[PDB]
């Protein structure tokens, strides 16, 4: 290895960062995890992820998973519905299809993750708020816990990341969408005419410029999304589950009695501005120590055209073979080209979903 005498911080717990963890660790180089989280059994809240045939499949084969995620996963068929109730389409899951995408929750991959590692290799309640580059280490500080020194420093712990100056000035932006989300338990007492309409698959729906995402089955909770563009008046508090409400019906209140039910029913909404961290200019290349970014951290985008964590599974993937060598000359050099090929699919996946969110939020879309 490059890292023989070294060892490596990966910052973020999430499934790119654990993944990086496993791809690391299997060449027997020395890794933590540093984890915000309070504990392995905190509750990841989101809809499932899927691992596409070519990117995170192959991460995952390649730390001898594949077989645990389909163990664990779903698949599902999808409904395209409009406001109204009628189903336009039902795609379902063929022999063929069945291995294709199937719909893990993420806490179920975290836990198959997680249990890949040797023991104590994740380290919990670790808020990473500070980055010192020392005299040949990096100096990590954690918010009321003892610091830690690392030869490299791997940023995988999301979009929002703080602590990115070492490597570059961009910043997150907002891109002018924004997503409601909630999740119902016991979705065929509380949802029944929803439930029923998803009929075991996923369910989208488009009326206005306002869509609708729902999984039936996360783990026995419906998940469920709306979108659309930011109100050019920001009005609506996500603490008050009343104006939440009061907002939604307003805008839906075209759609059919089973999607209001919906909102009427959800106790509480999560509400996020759609950002993006763009792969504009090129990242700094006179960096003090080994530093590099990895997943949302590195590439955050607009996930309505499916593209997130299988990106971010690549980046794995890419960066450990990079670093599990006598290939390279350097750190350094391995970073450099983990970099300059995750510039270029990272670049077309943001186009992608730049594209589809253009195309989706337009007055008249159609699947
Ligand atoms: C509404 C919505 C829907 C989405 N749907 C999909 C989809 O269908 N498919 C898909 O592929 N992707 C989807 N995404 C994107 C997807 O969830 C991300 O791409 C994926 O989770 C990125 O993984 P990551 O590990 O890079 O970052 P994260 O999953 O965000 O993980 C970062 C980890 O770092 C931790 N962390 C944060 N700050 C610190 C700190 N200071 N110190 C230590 N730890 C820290 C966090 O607790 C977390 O464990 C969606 C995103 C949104 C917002
Ligand atoms: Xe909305
Ligand atoms: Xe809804």
């Amino acid at each position: 290895n490059l890292l023989s005498d070294k060892n490596v911080a990966i910052i973020g717990g999430g499934p790119v960062g654990l993944t990086m963890a496993k791809l690391l660790q299997q060449n027997g180089i020395d890794v933590s995890v540093y984890e915000r989280d309070n504990d392995r059994e905190a509750r990841i809240f989101g809809g499932t992820l899927d691992l596409h045939k070519g990117s995170g499949q192959e991460a995952m084969k390649k730390a001898g998973l594949l077989q645990t995620y389909y163990d664990l996963a779903l698949p599902m068929g999808v409904n395209i519905a409009d406001e109204k109730g009628n189903i336009l389409s039902t795609k379902n899951v063929k022999p063929e299809n069945r291995f294709d995408n199937p719909e893990i929750n993420r806490n179920d991959l975290r836990a198959i993750l997680l249990n890949s590692l040797e023991n104590d290799t994740v380290i919990w309640d670790r808020k990473l708020v500070m980055l010192e580059p020392g005299k040949k280490k990096w100096t990590l500080t954690f918010e009321n816990k003892p610091s830690e020194t690392a030869d490299l420093v791997i940023l995988a712990n999301g979009g929002m990341s703080k602590v990115r100056k070492f490597v570059t000035d961009t910043e997150v932006e907002e891109t002018g969408t924004f997503n409601i989300q909630a999740d119902i338990h016991q979705p065929e007492i509380n949802c029944p005419g929803f439930f029923q309409l998803c009929n075991g698959n996923r369910l989208m729906a488009s009326h206005q410029g306002n869509l609708l995402f729902a999984n039936p089955n996360n783990n026995g909770a419906l998940h469920f999304g709306i979108s659309f563009k930011t109100p050019d008046e920001w009005q609506v508090d996500f603490q008050n589950r009343n104006s939440v409400v009061d907002f939604l019906l307003k805008e839906f209140s075209d759609w059919d009695e089973r999607y209001k039910e919906l909102i009427h029913t959800t106790l509480s909404f999560v509400g996020l501005a759609t950002r993006i961290f763009p792969l504009e200019k090129p990242w700094k290349s006179k960096r003090p120590l080994p530093i590099t970014m990895i997943g949302d951290a590195a590439h955050l985008m607009p996930p309505f055209a499916g593209q997130g964590v299988n990106s971010g599974l690549v980046d794995a993937l890419i960066l450990s073979d990079n670093l599990a060598d006598g290939k390279f000359n350097s750190i350094e050099e391995a970073v450099k080209n983990y970099e300059q090929q995750m510039f270029i699919y990272g670049k077309e996946a943001q186009e992608e979903s730049t594209q589809n969110e253009i195309e989706m939020f337009k007055p008249d879309f159609t699947f």
